[PDB]
């Protein structure tokens, strides 16, 4: 089976991010009961609007083995609150300090990230987007969970191995359209860490996290 590069589970170690090796800043992380969370648990992430965006970080390395062997970046989450057009849930950024020899991302933007994916509603749907353009009107829409709701969802990004940069998003257990990683303008996040954040100081949706993981094929 797979090996775990990193994980957070709300059902492990009383849901403690700290015990599980993550660094957390901004906002509040409250371990809560949710009957459809794994083990009946989740972590609820909020902040005071206008105050700092929350950020969770894990020391993920440069991901070379993920690229070589394939694997997945995954999260199970539930969004809380009323549908509000254009409002963010969260983003996943994984800048890397190098790519393997002979691997190079196409495009301009000048930064190498294995993840630059964010979750946002339009006026009707919950969308998964790729922050790979200078202006967001040109960011790629990777797929949608459909009409916005407050149910649990799963999201994964599957890497095929052999150093392929062609990733398949997996939305509620079903593949979406494959896409190829490119350079990205995202530059503000420390290299070789996975950063999970609600992006903005402005109001964002409260979110419940069941798990976050990166797994590498064995």
């Amino acid at each position: 089976g797979v090996t775990t590069l990193l994980s957070y589970l709300a059902s492990e170690s009383e849901g403690s991010l700290k015990v599980q090796g993550w660094s957390a800043s901004g906002g509040r992380a409250e371990v809560v009961s949710d009957a459809e969370g794994t083990g009946g648990k989740a972590v609820k992430l909020t902040k005071e609007a206008g105050k700092s965006s929350w950020v969770l970080e894990y020391a993920a390395g440069n991901g070379a083995a993920l690229l070589q062997k394939g694997g997945q970046i995954r999260c199970r989450f539930k969004v809380s609150g009323a549908l509000a057009a254009n409002q963010y849930v969260m983003a996943f950024y994984w800048p890397v300090s190098s790519l393997p020899q002979g691997v190079a991302l196409t495009g301009d933007g000048g930064n190498n990230l294995l993840a630059a994916f964010y979750i946002q509603t339009d006026a009707k749907d919950l969308n998964v987007m790729y922050h790979n353009a200078k202006v967001a009107t040109n960011n790629l829409k990777l797929g949608t969970f459909g009409a916005f709701d407050n149910e649990w969802h799963t999201l994964a990004f599957r890497f095929a191995g052999n150093n392929s940069l062609q990733v398949t998003p997996v939305i509620d257990g079903q593949d979406g359209t494959p896409f190829t990683l490119t350079q990205s303008p995202v530059s503000a996040f420390a290299a070789d860490k996975l950063h999970v954040t609600d992006i903005t100081r402005g109001a964002t949706y409260p979110v419940l996290i069941d798990s976050i993981a990166v797994e590498v094929n064995s």
